[PDB]
């Protein structure tokens, strides 16, 4: 069992590492609005959307019961972007950079938790 403050203290640095990536985190900081972005086909392909602001709010307000729920949401965000965007596209490459950063950061944090 995990207290929400314990999860926030341990996991927020891994999320901050993603936010720190500029420009690579810019497609992921807010939820995708297909109308604003001019990609109205998005929700036909991405049925379970996820973004950094949602993950941050969940961590801030205690909505995760255990750390693998947070890890699941981060990977859901990455997988959505790799599914929707073409392999040669800017956003796909940005996602791959974030995933490389996350893999480096999450491993020892989960070991300390556990
Ligand atoms: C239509 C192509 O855009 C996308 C396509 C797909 C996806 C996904 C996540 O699958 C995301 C984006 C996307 C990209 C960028 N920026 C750059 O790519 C960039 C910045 C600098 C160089 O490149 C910003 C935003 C964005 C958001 C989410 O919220 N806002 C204002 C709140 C935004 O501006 C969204």
């Amino acid at each position: 069992i995990f207290k929400p403050e314990e999860l926030r203290q341990a996991l927020m640095p891994t999320l901050e590492a993603l936010y720190r990536q500029d420009p690579e985190s810019l497609p992921f900081r807010q939820p995708v609005d297909p109308q604003l972005l001019g990609i109205p086909d998005y929700f036909d392909i991405v049925k379970n959307p996820m973004d950094l602001s949602t993950i941050k709010r969940k961590l801030d307000t205690g909505q995760y019961q255990e750390p693998w729920q947070y890890v699941d949401d981060v990977w859901l965000m990455f997988n959505n972007a790799w599914l929707y965007n073409r392999k040669t596209s800017r956003v796909y490459k940005f996602c791959s950079k974030l995933a490389e950063v996350f893999e480096q950061e999450i491993d020892p944090v989960m070991q300390s938790l556990g």
